[PDB]
């Protein structure tokens, strides 16, 4: 069937092995923030167990105000202390810019969207300025550390993204 | 010795094992939203391997306009065709109002934030909200499936939802 139907049934698998219900707060009190590329697991890149860190994940590790939000909340109300971004190499969001990108949309669909597509040419300086991003913002100063890193894709070692 | 410093290490045992790089496409052309939520390893409850499914996550598997931005970055830049939304029970966002979350930081910063929280009462009928603003939105219309699941976080079962 679709990929959707097998990865359903990996799931059956997945749930026979299955241990919970745990506590809501991550118990490592963490929130990461990564790409959504494919080429990053996460839990198995950073030794992530089941009920320790929120995840969160999105095209390109731009923090959006759905990112703000998203550790707002975390911090808040689940308590999380620590942020860790991950960039990565060899990232689609290198590849293209807003503007294309909108324009593209708007000749097929006839509308041009709201959002910014958020495209960067650098993930290192990139990193920067998410941090930066994180580090003016009102709302998540919760943080005893905040810290940003770049994900070789080809060796799948981190580099740490200093200010 | 943080557990930014611990997940580091962990890096250090993962890369020493790593094989890549793997093309940028997802393999699966699949895009995965899901809760940030500590309890749920997206990729092992799936079955998911490295370089198949973009995933993203936010608090409460929100589809904001950067879960549209994500997926239509994932879907016309990187060919995915398919998309899973996973909520999950004893999700955070039934824990809190949007208005007692804002006035919670505006008593604390002053400043009452531009974005909603996305709090939701219900998981399953969220799904289908959730499904609705994915099927309604001109940007994301790639996808030859679009289904939406309930994460069993006491039994790590997936319990699909009708739009
Ligand atoms: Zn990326
Ligand atoms: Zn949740």
């Amino acid at each position: 069937g679709t990929v959707t139907d097998d990865y359903l049934a990996n799931n059956v698998d997945y749930a026979s092995g299955f241990k919970g219900p745990l506590p809501m707060p991550p118990s490592k009190h963490i929130a990461i923030v990564a790409c959504m590329d494919a080429r990053l697991d996460v839990y198995r890149m950073l030794g992530i167990k089941e009920g320790e860190a929120h995840v969160i994940r999105n095209a390109g590790c731009v923090v959006t105000d759905d990112v703000i939000r998203s550790l707002a909340i975390s911090q808040r109300l689940l308590g999380t202390r620590e942020i860790i971004l991950l960039h990565h190499t060899d990232c689609g969001m290198l590849t293209f810019t807003d503007d294309d990108f909108k324009r593209a949309i708007q000749d097929e669909t006839g509308i041009r969207p709201t959002w910014s597509p958020e495209s960067y040419p650098d993930a290192v300086e990139d990193v920067r300025q998410s941090l930066r991003r994180i580090e003016v913002n009102p709302f998540v100063t919760k943080h005893t550390s905040l810290r940003g890193f770049v994900f070789d894709v080809a060796t799948g070692k981190l580099n740490e993204v200093t200010p």
